[PDB]
């Protein structure tokens, strides 16, 4: 892969990058390698959303990944098949927000380049259905800092405590806009995630987003807003030894999870 094979690629095709389809599609072979290397061992299936041209396809199975690609494009069906010639994949030309994710053997791994768009809502529900044993992704750099985010900071937030709930979170690696055709706007980071196994609770999520919703309040006065008793969150806070007017970005998730068991 480099940035003139991939230009020519798609126009020996005729395929333009839709923006309809977040379109950004690797150019950097070294990269490719890093993102393998960071999704090994290969321990169960490998789900990939977004083959695209099919460079990291090619490049995991390669590696000995069994893959099942879901790709939405249905116009990029020849150049994957091109790709992919002589080599054992399961295509699947599909929306992945639509995929039976809760039906994924335990044990699964996702390795992706995702599109933009998807990122959080599918990464979110693949966390929900806590049957993957790794996660390792592209995403906007943004997203990225969101998802590994420190108690007060900028990134700090909602996303943030999803995904420590469900697993280990790391960001291994940026990347520039020019390992990309297009390049997009932004840097993008290469996220790996290792579920614990815990799956939902909704209790704990319901208080999370409470907290978060009401961004110029106290944490106090957010959950007020949202519905919980005054008094019972004050005596809360105070039993955890926080201070009256702390705000919900200098809670971590332990905090939080106590001060759901001190409502109840
Ligand atoms: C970063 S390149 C993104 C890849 O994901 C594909 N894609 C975009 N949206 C979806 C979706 N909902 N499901 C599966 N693949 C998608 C694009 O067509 C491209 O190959």
């Amino acid at each position: 892969a480099s940035p003139q094979s991939v230009r020519a690629l798609l126009e020996r095709h005729g395929l333009f990058a839709d923006k309809r389809f977040g379109q950004n599609f690797l150019v950097s072979e070294a990269h490719l390698r890093r993102i393998v290397e960071a999704a090994r061992p290969f321990t169960g299936p490998v789900f990939e959303v977004g083959p695209g041209l099919g460079a990291l396809t090619r490049a995991l199975l390669e590696a000995g990944a069994e893959v099942t690609a879901i790709e939405k494009d249905l116009r990029l069906r020849p150049v994957l098949e091109e790709t992919l010639s002589g080599l054992p994949v399961r295509l699947v030309f599909q929306d992945a927000l639509l995929y039976p994710w809760e039906e994924v053997p335990q044990g699964s791994l996702l390795v992706a380049n995702l599109p933009y768009h998807i990122a959080t809502p599918l990464v979110t529900r693949l966390l929900k259905t806590g049957r993957f044993a790794r996660l390792v992704f592209l995403v906007q750099k943004e997203v990225a800092e969101r998802m590994t985010a420190r108690p007060k900071t900028p990134a700090y937030g909602v996303l943030t405590l999803r995904v420590a709930h469900h697993a280990v979170a790391e960001r291994l690696f940026d990347l520039p806009p020019g390992a990309f055709f297009p390049p997009p706007k932004v840097w993008s980071s290469l996220v790996r995630l290792t579920p614990t196994g815990a799956l939902d609770d909704p209790g704990l999520f319901r208080l999370v987003e409470a907290a978060f919703g009401k961004r110029r309040k106290t944490l106090l006065n957010a959950l007020a807003a949202a519905g919980y008793p005054k008094a019972r969150v004050e005596e809360a806070l105070r039993a955890l030894g926080l201070p009256p007017r702390v705000r919900a970005e200098e809670l971590d998730l332990e905090a939080f999870r106590r001060l759901r068991e001190g409502l109840e």
